[PDB]
């Protein structure tokens, strides 16, 4: 029963924009029971029926998943204007957070984020769901010690893509692993984007030349080794997400010790 009464929803300030409409933060109210912070996806052209079924298929996608580190679907409002109500990640996007809290985040917290995400990505792997859009822009922050993948609906990213995805549009879990590799780099770089000033066309020639993103300052050797394994040109030599989870677990413990 995912159908929600509109009167239980209070719309608040706008937090972003999707292909279908604006995203708002708001409150979901309930007798008893305080008040739940939620993200509310809206829909400018949900007037038509084709657009409505495209918009709602996004709700359906999230409903398939139940994981601590993936944003949860709360419900839908299926009269006009059609709304999808997601759980809120109060602290916002990962990139803005890393740039702002650059000087109050120890290396231990950045590794935590990379691990948490990898648990989520291992879950999606075990379900055989290929994300295709793993990038820091798409990670959200619930609290200081908790990141989550945002709505897949709201998420070509040439600079993030595996070679075989670029060259042959083959998107698989091993291509997700590459993308995750890029993402771990963004995190360690405190929200800096890969291949700054480099045009999307220059990207692939450089990846085939062997060029990989540099080791971030202060990045522990073993973690960058793992990143370089995510960027094995041949996708069968790349480690699976369950492998990454067990390595990021030991790496993190090692750093929680310093
Ligand atoms: C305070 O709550 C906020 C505020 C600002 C952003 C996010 C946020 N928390 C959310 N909590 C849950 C959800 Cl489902 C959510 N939805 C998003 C809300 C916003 C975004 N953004 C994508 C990046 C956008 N922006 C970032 C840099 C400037 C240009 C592009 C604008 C924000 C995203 C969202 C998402 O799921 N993905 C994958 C990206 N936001």
């Amino acid at each position: 029963d995912y159908e929600i009464q509109r009167e239980r929803i209070e719309l608040g300030r706008c937090i972003g924009e999707g292909q279908f409409g604006d995203v708002h933060q708001g409150i979901y109210m309930s007798p008893e029971n305080p008040a739940l912070a939620v993200a509310i996806k809206t829909c400018k052209n949900c007037t038509s029926d084709s657009v409505r079924e495209k918009f709602l298929q996004e709700a359906l996608t999230m409903r398939q998943f139940d994981h601590p580190h993936i944003v949860k679907l709360i419900g839908v409002i299926t009269e006009n204007p059609v709304w999808i109500i997601m759980e809120l990640c109060t602290l916002g996007e990962l990139r803005s957070f890393l740039q702002v809290r650059k000087y109050s985040l120890d290396l231990a917290s950045l590794i935590l984020y990379a691990y948490q995400l990898s648990t989520a990505l291992a879950y999606l792997e075990s379900k055989r769901f290929v994300h295709r859009d793993i990038a820091a822009r798409n990670v959200l922050v619930s609290s200081n010690d908790c990141v989550k993948l945002g709505d897949f609906g709201l998420s070509l990213p040439i600079k993030w893509m595996a070679p075989e995805s670029i060259n042959f549009r083959r998107f698989t879990s091993a291509s997700d692993v590459w993308m995750f590799g890029v993402c771990m780099w963004e995190i360690l770089m405190h929200g800096v984007k890969p291949f700054q000033g480099v045009k999307n066309n220059d990207v692939i020639g450089r990846i085939e030349n062997g060029e990989r993103l540099p080791m971030p300052p202060n990045c522990p050797p073993t973690l960058y080794s793992l990143m370089t394994k995510c960027w094995a040109y041949d996708p069968s030599r790349r480690p699976r997400f369950t492998e990454l989870k067990a390595q990021l677990s030991t790496i993190l413990e090692e750093e929680k010790l310093q």
